[PDB]
């Protein structure tokens, strides 16, 4: 994959019985870990819920992998990969995702399927009273030949409070595991941001910065990474 | 709704990145709480996983509502209703469902969407070692003007062990609240069974019996139901 | 055990940094499945939270075991048994319990240790908005030589809502597995009730009826329990 | 609190019906974020389970707080503070903790109470097949006047796997909120390590390094921390 | 006024900065002192506080006036009347009401305006911990050519406690003073009750029964009524 | 307590800087709720103010307790009880009372201390332009293990007016919580009357009838008391 | 907010069954703590009661906050704030207010709702015998995340007397608590004055000066402000 | 009165049925407005409630009267004066006081009588959780030949909150109003402080500073004080 790539995204889902579709065009810098997308709600807009719950579903090939840690995602191309996940919100809501990532020439294509349920109608998400995500840190480890990840995230609320959730993910390379160099346990910092909302809340300018690393703030007395 | 109806079912989903589709035809006696369906895997079958995880997705209009407990599901016709649910398995797997129920005269139609993830490859489900569900008891209560339900279920394994999961559901009537009498807290027993498997593991004959009731085994010292 | 026993209970715990102690005297009919206790908050009372969260920690030997289902608990005497559990509330609260049960003559003795945390200060429990529990249905099955249980319960709120929770329990007989007839999968209905409160909310007259059984409301089409 | 303090620790608990007690003696550098402890199992040892599950219970006052982020723990002295927590393991085990921290002169004193349950007998913890914790990242945010924290952790297993768990903590200062400089959302890296084991597996030399910080690796288009 | 009248009600208010509006249709028997209303929260519902604080603002023409005591309210028709009041809660909350009562054909029409303030957020009202009002007794006496009333009321709380308040009212007939027979000092017993709640806590079936009288339980030694 | 008792009263107080003392001999029928007293102003009389403000301070053990409502006062004997109260008049006057009640054989002994302030000099009380109390209804309810009471009273005024006041009382039994049966919410009707004044307005023959009950005039469409 | 702003006011209310509306245009120097307004009675004028009771309801953003005391009102912009209050008069009258404050450019807009009752017809207010307010001192302190205030005020009467009242206020910022610097206990002096009355008592030129401060006249022996 | 006087104090009271007596010795500078006292609980100590509620009953001749405001208290000597007051706390407690002040040579003598009631057992006063008073501002005005006063005060609580109360006072000179120059409306700042506690919490070194003035922070447009 090159240093610069364009992004094409297609999304479809149903949350609390509300069907919607999204489409996006953007660009990314795979080795710099930076991405930008202009995401449009093509159907079912304006959504009866905060767009924030959709953001984290829109990036794992665009991450700056440091310290010589093998890159499970960039190694997967041209074949590409898929990933599956369930996000559990502290107030009882569940959002499950299935995504396919492929590289068509120099354009990264994301195909997303979503099913969400039990979001409280008076909660901050359904009342559209959230104000974006705080940055987060994902824990990544191998299991059964695939790469897994778990993340704790926190949504900023109008009240000043934070609505927390838990993501449990399984990343699946379309390439036979044997043809890959599996990584050791590591982390990935992520900072999702929505810097612009327009067209009556149906078009969002979203950005992302992410870096894969080891724990670099706390030295190891046993000589481990 | 008629005391004698036919059933038509359409199901599509992806579990652990495996896409599939199913269809079925059946019969049911809404007031008797009994139903039978012949479910065929029309695409992606034989499935690489146990069909058991799909069974509970296939009937809450077909339930014997006793003790004068208002029947939220039958009261919803002709408009119909939808329900959403996430099933959490003890071994980390998640399965989310979105379902729409409509009545075309004497035929109930079920449109089901599913997304499953994180099922362990060597687990009983992906290994096809499960042997059907044990009967279960669902807890039902009102919240936010709709009907909620929670169920604990157990899959029988060759081991002699049981694989447990937790179902958290929200039932949404398409009828106006003004025309619906909401029920008090109550239970519903369910006994889902696959009485026959044919067509090289692609045709499943499922039966269902369910009864909504109060707790009748333990007397109340306060005179409550 | 006799058909009429005396009961003595000792309880100590800390919930949200609040230390407390309880003691009770009561009686029960082991084979009838009925029990009653006069529980007194001997220290830390009146409690800064609803006594309802403590009730369910107060009696698995006092249950009417029907249908010839082996009684794991009554079988445990004279040796006795212990049990451990964690109750997970839907609003983030956790309550863990360790209990020891002994039979001295015809007096059952209960020793209970509790640690509870994260109960939201404005939640139904800390605000004392509850009105007792709804009856419940426990799911019981063996695993690794011991008896497991899982129950979903619901607390009634003045508001008309219900606060739900999930109990995950492991029962441990002091008899060896070889000296016991392990039971198959079965259920246990439970109906806890507080019929009187006095002494400025420090003395509670608690009652309970329980029955172990198979699912008989829904007929098996394969001859299973 | 000074740059160099003494550490005394007392712990008691019961896990899977096994009672035990521990005591420790060590030192720490509150502003350097480094702690050294010699923990001895005084009763019930060698423990029938891996000491690893006990480690994380042994020191939030010994963390290097950076970036002007107000330090909730050091601001609580001399009055001190307590914290409560429940750890949920992926294989169904739960461990609940209650701890009090006081500063007696120039010596921090830890009093810990623990109740754990449902650890599978053949799992890596009860089988003593775990080999220490991976470094972790805690998410910290305020709520209801106290400080909350959530962490995902991974225990290294001898078979190459990682046993994951989720920590949910509430930190309670003994000072009135109006006397504290409440912190914004932030992170805390933690690196626990056992550098030596002796005395027939009853004496463990444990060390920890921790840093409180904002996300430092990801640029922000909005200029946010 | 007829022996059977219809009731139409319009209400608008703001309590602790939360705006709302209600409408109701009902029936009443003026001389029997009984009436019923189905009150709907048309705007701002579900309310973030107990509906109980609204109930008392919804009857003074529908009261059984006994012992020949002149009826200030029924004598006011067809002109009608208005009444003003401030309710002072023991925990610092205040709720002021302005009401207009008109007789349109067979329909008594109530136009209510309300402003509430200083209700503690953790009090029983804002926390919805109440379970309806206890019956009450209103003291009635003339002053400055109009009829005054004062009432002490008590809201039942989930924990067995009562939250008390003080009502101070001025009833103002629209009829010419020369056309009214003013009453002597007397009392009025009132029993407000909510017998049903539906439509996600926005529709309430409310009932009331009242009787105006002298003190009949305690005989006068001086022959007074 | 006997069905017929003698009474001895001692009262001392200061109202608007005027000191005074009273003493009385009387009798009563505790279960009949009737009592009489010949109260003599022994010091500071004739009083510079209406004797009416003193009357309500002179008898809760003498009240006919009906409907099986537990009698907190008669239950208190032989130990006895005390009560404290503050009466708030609408024109800014305050009168606080502390009273002790003891049963010496067949003689009830009342010890009363009073402090009154801010009575307007041109008001009906200081001007002696009052014509006795109207009967009243006291609201009684438990709180913190004791019995509380609130009453609204109306003093007949010169030009056909009524001077209103609010009594807030706490009754304290000398018995411990374990030896008392606390009553539910209830009312107490009271009818104080001065039937004779003599010896230059220094000797008053005072009478009273009282009855404890539930609201019996208004039907309950729920079954409550 | 600018150092010089325009003011626009809208007021509506009902006092003693008399409806009225007012509108005003004016200016203010927010940091100097001074403002002027020409208030017009647009409906219901001339008022059958002294305009003095309306004055205090007409601007807490216009106050000179000294000594470094955080300014809760100015910090609230651009979001703005609202406030609620009930004024209790010594002669039994009550007046409740609900106000919304917003800033549009450099124009502060006030929207006020009022309900008043029980004002005696022969009292100084209804007789229009008041001659403006004496200056006052408000007590300000935080509670439950918001700012509270209590003030004692006194109306000068033509006869040399003063009519006193008690104001109880809750100020509510529209910003999240965490985004505000909450103040310590403090005071605010206020000097309201009507300098001109014209157009037959329907147009009033109103002025005010206010300063927030600590107790500056009495030195602290303990070093407190 | 001289500029340096000795102070002697005698106090007796009953609060929530607890009897007590206190005696104090100290000094005061009448014109400087400062006094200090060593107050001893001579009977019934240590008190079961915070000593803070007694502090305000212990000084109005010791105040710096500025601005030419006639000093009602100093003008009263040698005859002296008395004052009476009721303190209304927000949580329902009431404390009434009667005091006599005389000048014996160069020694001011205070005789205080107190009756307090209804203090909540779990409130900060009975729980000894208050930490002194915040300074305050009393409103003073003449009425019916005497001097009245009203003050709002705030007790600092351990948790950081404030417990407020309202004082209503009447000051009565022993001289006839004829020989006195009555003051215009004015204020008096007061700063009570406890600087030392000893002898098992029965001895308190109390201090106070007070100044009588007009509003000096807000200039009058019209020309009033």
């Amino acid at each position: 994959i090159s240093d610069n790539v364009r992004i094409k995204l297609y999304m479809e889902g149903t949350v609390n019985n509300h069907h919607f579709m999204c489409e996006a065009e953007g660009e990314g810098k795979p080795y710099e870990g930076t991405q930008m997308e202009n995401i449009k709600v093509t159907k079912g807009g304006p959504l009866p819920f905060s767009f924030d719950i959709l953001t984290p579903n829109c990036s794992v090939a665009i991450t700056k992998y440091t310290s010589g840690i093998p890159d499970y995602f960039k190694q997967s191309f041209p074949e590409g990969f898929t990933w599956e996940r369930t996000t559990i919100y502290e107030d009882g809501a569940y959002l499950t995702t299935q995504q396919e990532t492929k590289l068509d020439g120099n354009c990264l294509v994301y195909n997303i399927k979503i099913l969400g349920c039990n979001f409280p109608p008076n909660g901050p998400v359904m009342q559209k009273k959230t104000q974006g995500w705080e940055p987060c840190c994902e824990m990544r480890y191998t299991r059964d030949g695939v790469l897994c990840g778990q993340t704790l995230m926190a949504l900023k609320c109008a009240d000043g409070n934070h609505l927390t959730c838990h993501l449990r993910t399984t990343y699946r390379s379309k390439k036979a595991a044997k043809a890959l160099q599996m990584p050791p346990f590591h982390f990935s910092d992520h900072r999702p941001e929505i810097v612009k909302v327009s067209e009556n809340g149906t078009l969002f300018e979203q950005h992302e910065s992410s870096v894969a690393r080891y724990c670099q703030t706390c030295p190891s007395k046993l000589g481990h990474n």
